């Protein structure tokens, strides 16, 4: 298992604009496109991103780009934070791409916001990072996601997906 595929579980694919768990305009592997509630801005953003004229669909090959260098970006902002960096040099290749999942999901600046879970990954004190984690929003929303990132976090396996 690597992170293309792990993310691919979580996300999905969807060759169509489609709103997200939080009702946000999303196109492809989890790419959101928009948080305006104008489909119309969303259907301009895709284009822009495209290059073409979409009209709100796309081919597996424009998702499978759009999600090349969103994983591509996501690593990059890691490596340029400060308090980010740092846990992901102290942790080990599994868990490296349970923090990858985080912020691809919620954003650097979302997932900085962790201070204490991060603290205890960094620390290795598994079990209690997996503890706090669960103690946000993210956990609450979306749940079954969440677990199966904490478990990796927990665990430094991939059993989480295995199943899936």
């Amino acid at each position: 298992m690597n992170i293309f595929e792990m993310l691919r579980i979580d996300e999905g694919l969807r060759l169509k604009i489609y709103k997200d768990t939080e009702g946000y305009y999303t196109i492809g592997i989890g790419h959101l496109l928009t948080k305006s509630p104008s489909l119309n801005a969303a259907k301009s953003e895709l284009d822009k991103a495209i290059g073409r004229n979409c009209n709100g669909v796309i081919t597996k090959d424009e998702a499978e780009k759009l999600f090349n260098q969103d994983v591509d970006a996501a690593v990059r902002g890691i490596l340029r934070n400060a308090k980010l960096k740092g846990v992901y040099d102290s942790l080990d290749a599994v868990r490296r791409c349970a923090l990858i999942n985080m912020v691809f999901q919620m954003g650097e600046t979302g997932v900085a916001g962790f201070t204490n879970s991060l603290r205890m990954l960094q620390q290795k004190r598994w079990d209690e990072a997996a503890v706090n984690l669960a103690k946000s929003r993210w956990y609450n929303q979306t749940p079954n996601r969440a677990k199966r990132v904490i478990t990796t976090f927990r665990t430094g396996t991939w059993d989480a997906y295995k199943n899936l």
